[PDB]
């Protein structure tokens, strides 16, 4: 029970967000500590799967990954107490007021952090499976941390159609290279300031496009830099695709150029 904590020490306040397997509250830890707690409503998931993804980070831990803390599970509901990121998902943030407020300097600074923590998991020999702006929370100080790890692996984690790679979608080949592919779609997600990959289309008519070597055109503005340091990630040939460190690294060099 190492990672064990008694109830009554958790006081739920704000509702934050929810899904098809529970919700996320803004509670307190023995008061004095802003904390988010993952719900998990019975008959929806389980109690080992919710306590399954709780072990992943229960052993991942890095400065770029919303790290655990403690769990609360000795009688429904089941809890997963982790770091709090006032700002919320990077997707919403960039769509909010101050979101579009900032510019490249900070934007370029983001893909860098995702790329960094991403380079981490690449070492730990893992895969996120759902790496998209929605899964990245922002620190109350504008720091980038990779959240969620339900689909994380070393029976299916793919859902993010408009992010998954042709291989893992075509032949079920999810690999670090799958996430690389995803970093481009994620990059595209910030320069446009939160637009959905391949607008107008339906994740249903996306399966296709690929088959036919379809890729989105450079973004209306974004410097070739990121755009080409974007085509890197989309190299159909899983191989041709860079490794994070590289991205991570190149996202630093071609960065300062900005500031």
């Amino acid at each position: 029970d190492a990672w064990e904590i008694p109830r009554e020490s958790i006081k739920l306040v704000k509702r934050l967000g929810a899904g098809q397997f529970g919700e996320v509250w803004m509670g307190y830890y023995n008061n004095s500590t802003k904390v988010a707690v993952k719900t998990l409503k019975p008959g929806t998931m389980s109690v080992q799967a919710f306590l399954e993804e709780a072990n992943l980070m229960k052993t991942l831990q890095h400065d770029k990954l919303v790290r655990l803390y403690a769990v609360v599970t000795r009688e429904e509901p089941i809890y997963i107490i982790t770091e709090y990121m006032a700002k919320g998902s990077l997707l919403d943030f960039l769509k909010s007021d101050e979101g579009g407020k900032v510019l490249l300097p900070k934007l370029i600074d983001f893909s860098a952090q995702i790329a960094e923590g991403m380079a981490y998991i690449e070492r730990k020999n893992y895969i996120h499976r759902d790496l998209r702006a929605a899964n990245v929370l922002v620190s109350e100080s504008l720091m980038c941390k990779i959240a969620d790890f339900g689909l994380a692996r070393v029976e299916g984690a793919k859902f993010p159609i408009k992010w998954t790679a042709p291989e893992a979608i075509n032949f079920g080949c999810f690999t670090i290279k799958s996430d690389v592919w995803s970093f481009g779609i994620l990059l595209y997600e910030i320069v446009t300031y939160g637009k959905i990959p391949y607008p107008g289309r339906t994740n249903a008519d996306v399966m296709t496009a690929l088959s036919q070597g379809y890729r989105m055109p450079r973004v209306e503005n974004c410097p070739d830099e990121l755009y080409d340091i974007m085509k890197m990630c989309w190299k159909e040939k899983a191989e041709e695709r860079p490794t994070f460190d590289y991205l991570q690294s190149v996202l630093d060099d071609f960065y300062t150029a900005t500031e």
